[PDB]
Parts: C-alpha cells; sequence; structure tokens
C-alpha cells in the first residue's frame, strides 16, 4: 500500500464532472475544479486544467495525470509549510501518508488548523491525537474516510485500508 492507492480508495475515480460531498464540482481522483455553482465555471476550469476542449469528460490517463500533480503539490505544500513540515519530519512512513491524505482533501490551510492534534502527533501521543482529531467538522462530514485516516495515525499501519 502506498499514498496513491490509499487516496484512490478514499476518493474514487470519475471521468465525468461530478459533485463532491460538499456540493463542489470535481473530476477524476478528488480533483476539485471550482467552488462556484456554475457548471460552466466548472467546464472552463476543466479545459484550462487539461489543455483541451473536454466538454466535462476526461480519460483515465488525464485523471491520473491530474492525480500525480495533486499528490506532488500536497507533498511540496507540506514541506514548505512552517507548521506542517516539522510534523511531517517527526513521523514514520505510514503516518506521513496520513498527513498527506488530510492535506490533499482539506488543503494546507485546513490541516494547519488542527493545531492541537498536530502537537500531539508530534509528541507521538497517538491515542490522544485520534480522539482530538474526531472533534471536527471533517470527521462529522465524512466519518468513514476520517475514521480510516485517524486509525492510520493511531496505529501506524495500513490496517484500515486492507
Ligand atoms: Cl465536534
Ligand atoms: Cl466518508
Amino acid at each position: 500500500m502506498n499514498i496513491f492507492e490509499m487516496l484512490r480508495i478514499d476518493e474514487g475515480l470519475r471521468l465525468k464532472i461530478y459533485k463532491d460531498t460538499e456540493g463542489y464540482y470535481t473530476i477524476g481522483i478528488g480533483h476539485l475544479l471550482t467552488k462556484s455553482p456554475s457548471l460552466n465555471a466548472a467546464k472552463s476550469e476543466l479545459d484550462k486544467a487539461i489543455g483541451r476542449n473536454c466538454n466535462g469528460v476526461i480519460t483515465k490517463d488525464e485523471a491520473e495525470k491530474l492525480f500525480n500533480q495533486d499528490v506532488d503539490a500536497a507533498v511540496r505544500g507540506i514541506l514548505r509549510n512552517a507548521k506542517l513540515k516539522p510534523v511531517y519530519d517527526s513521523l514514520d512512513a505510514v503516518r506521513r501518508c496520513a498527513l498527506i491524505n488530510m492535506v490533499f482533501q482539506m488543503g494546507e490551510t485546513g490541516v494547519a488548523g488542527f493545531t492541537n492534534s498536530l502537537r500531539m502527533l508530534q509528541q507521538k501521543r497517538w491515542d490522544e491525537a485520534a480522539v482530538n482529531g474526531a472533534k471536527s467538522r471533517w470527521y462529522n462530514q465524512t466519518p468513514n474516510r476520517a475514521k480510516r485516516v485517524i486509525t492510520t495515525f493511531r496505529t501506524g499501519t495500513w490496517d484500515a485500508y486492507k
């Protein structure tokens, strides 16, 4: 199990514009296109993003291309962030995947908002951080995916994904 396979389980794959769990226009493997209500704002961003006239539909290849970009951007974002980087550095390989997952889903700004949980991860208090992280909108909104990521942090294994 790796970060790609983990996120692919959590986000799914869709070759046609769709709405995310928050009502936002998305495509492929969790690639948010726009928070705007307009399907046209969405189709536009989509062509801008692929380099072609897509008319709201893309190929597997294109979805995977977008996915490679986003994981890379998530990882470079963590490494540039003064609040996230020390946390990442302190972690083992599995838990590092868990923080990448949160960052891909909720953006750097949103995870950086989990001040308390981050401090506990950093101090290696697994159980405490799992409990605190569950007290969030995130957990209340996508509970199954949140539980999966939270277990990854608690245990340091891929159990929740197998
Ligand atoms: Cl809460
Ligand atoms: Cl969920």
